[PDB]
DNA sequence: GCCACGGCGC
DNA sequence: CGCGCCGTGGC
């Protein structure tokens, strides 16, 4: 019957709004409106009207608090049925698709999204009855969760501008190096970011040869995969493979930031989505800090940028290889859990029982090889592909795997075990209940169903993982605000955070404590502490 | 501007 | 070895 009553809305309403972007940082807020017992209450002049509110309820409830704090405004977000959505099935990312699903239209008026959310709520939280983990989650991860990422959303990071502007200026001039010489190789310019232009250089004028596919095209691939095994076939070929490398970084990670500095806050101010990946960990945009690369000096340069304000420092925390400590607790492989409670250098530690040697005989290139099974268990990296990363032949790859299963025959259990419970209940779960639906499991084509049984036991342990961390930011938030600390990243298993060097030190042991403990496992949770100036000091 | 796409990083 | 990111090329 839509009711419309004048604002202001009762306590308890949920809020429909609209932005003239995406991103609560740099939008403009275009209309605002409350909603209960679908009755609706639109405001006059919606930054007057937020004041109103007590807490934001409703869908993106997270992004209308992100800009009501750069307004100075205390509005934290509250229910929210994206959250509710996402604990149902994470493959639930985004309002569009939860209305298309559930009830109800995505429109870009903010009434209509008010109701809609009131709506939608009520909707998934009867859909929820019983489900007595995924509510626990909703209650003691989710919601309050999203008022720590509002939080550090609005707080941003500082950049280190002159860094960022000589930064630039290397890899430019590295670059321009690079492209010059594969000009002269190839015998004329062309646009290098080009992967067309590319092809004919590659193989129709050098006349090198081919190997893969396009996915959809049905070109000849210029892939990484496809230059990797022409490194010798010509020299232009490495050229090419540094100047991606170089522009990637530089595009991606240098030229953007400085233009991602608020010119109110004069900080970067990151995005933080909880309902956006399918294993339950968070997301990061504008960057995608994910995406840096790891432990390559190029990756290590990206990180120096990130800095303190003045008298301040960062504190930047690291869970010591908790994937495979869950993996372990999940499991219940003794020899596994062993590794972690004589715990020296854990994957020394793991190679010393795979090749059934004292650890002091484990020299470097058997704890590599550790070290990668170590990851790549937890997502069956085949055989082949440990005998790239590794260089040795097929068959040892082979053999190093199944040393591995050999010594830790509970993990082996424990992957088949997950795919039974996936096969026979349609989903796989974590340690705390959070739930992947997995229905490519029984598929007609391998290619398909072996991707699927990858996902399927992979993601309890990243998103066990991914829960441990959100936990510990709940519990860990308000601890720092007494201390006047502030949380600013999240990334991996790792956060950053800012204090005032004076009190510095102390916030890293408080940080530490928290994190270490936030949950008991059958092996300790470790974590790795570092304070600096900048990110990438605070690493070391 | 829109899009699909190859390519790359985790 | 799903997803966010880049620039390219078609519209
Ligand atoms: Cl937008
Ligand atoms: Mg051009």
């Amino acid at each position: 019957a839509l009711e419309e009553a004048p604002w202001p809305p009762p306590e308890g309403a949920f809020v429909g709004f609209v932005l003239s972007r995406k991103e609560p940082m740099w939008a403009d807020l275009l209309a605002l409106a409350a909603a209960r017992g679908g009755r609706v209450h639109r405001a006059p002049e919606p930054y007057k009207a937020l004041r109103d509110l007590k807490e934001a309820r409703g869908l993106l409830a997270k992004d209308l608090s992100v800009l009501a704090l750069r307004e100075g405004l205390g509005l934290p977000p509250g229910d929210d049925p994206m959250l509710l959505a996402y604990l149902l099935d994470p493959s639930n990312t985004t309002p569009e698709g939860v209305a298309r699903r559930y009830g109800g239209e995505w429109t870009e008026e903010a009434g209509e999204r008010a109701a809609l959310s009131e709506r939608l709520f009520a909707n998934l939280w009867g859909r929820l009855e019983g489900e007595e983990r995924l509510l626990w989650l909703y209650r003691e991860v989710e919601r309050p969760l999203s008022a720590v990422l509002a939080h550090m959303e609005a707080t941003g990071v500082r950049l280190d501008v002159a860094y960022l502007r000589a930064l630039s200026l290397e890899v430019a001039e590295e670059i321009a190096r690079l492209e010059a010489e594969v000009f002269r190789l190839a015998g004329h310019p062309f646009n290098l970011n080009s992967r067309d232009q590319l092809e004919r250089v590659l193989f129709d004028e050098l006349g090198l040869p081919a190997i893969g596919k396009t996915e959809k095209t049905g070109k000849r691939s210029t892939s990484a995969a496809v230059l990797e095994a022409l490194r010798e076939a010509h020299p232009i070929v490495e050229k090419i493979l540094q100047y991606r490398e170089l522009t990637k970084l530089k595009s991606t990670y240098i030229d953007p930031l400085p233009d991602l500095i608020h010119p109110r806050t004069g900080r970067l101010h990151t995005r933080f989505n909880q309902t956006a990946t399918a294993t339950g960990r968070l997301s990061s945009s504008d960057p995608n800090l994910q995406n840096i690369p790891v432990r390559t000096p190029l990756g290590q340069r990206i990180r120096r940028a990130f800095i303190a304000e003045e008298g301040w420092l960062l504190v930047a925390l690291d869970y010591s290889q908790i994937e495979l400590r869950v993996l372990a607790h999940l499991s219940g492989d003794e020899n596994l859990i062993r590794v972690f409670q004589e715990g020296r250098d854990i994957h020394t530690e793991t190679a010393s029982w795979m090749f059934g040697v004292p650890r002091e005989a484990v020299d470097p290139l058997m704890r590599r090889a550790a070290k990668t099974i170590n990851f790549g268990v937890l997502y069956g990296m085949s055989a082949h592909r440990l005998s790239q990363e590794l260089a040795i032949p097929y068959e040892e790859a082979q053999a190093f795997i199944e040393r591995y299963f050999q010594s830790f025959p509970k993990v082996r259990a424990w992957i088949e075990k997950t795919l039974e419970e996936g096969r026979r209940r349609g989903y796989v779960e974590t340690l705390f209940g959070r739930r992947r639906y997995v229905p490519d499991l029984e598929a007609r084509v391998k290619s398909v169903r072996e991707a699927a049984e990858r996902m399927a036991f992979n993601m309890p342990v990243q998103g066990t993982a991914a829960d441990l961390m959100k936990l510990a930011m709940v519990k860990l938030f308000p601890r720092l605000e007494e201390m006047g600390a502030r949380m600013l990243l999240q990334v991996h298993d790792e956060l950053v955070l800012e204090a005032p060097k004076e009190r510095a030190e102390a916030v890293a042991r408080l940080a530490k404590e928290v994190m270490e403990g936030v949950y008991p496992l059958a092996v300790p949770l470790e974590v790795e502490v570092g304070i600096g100036e900048d990110w990438l000091s605070a690493k070391e």
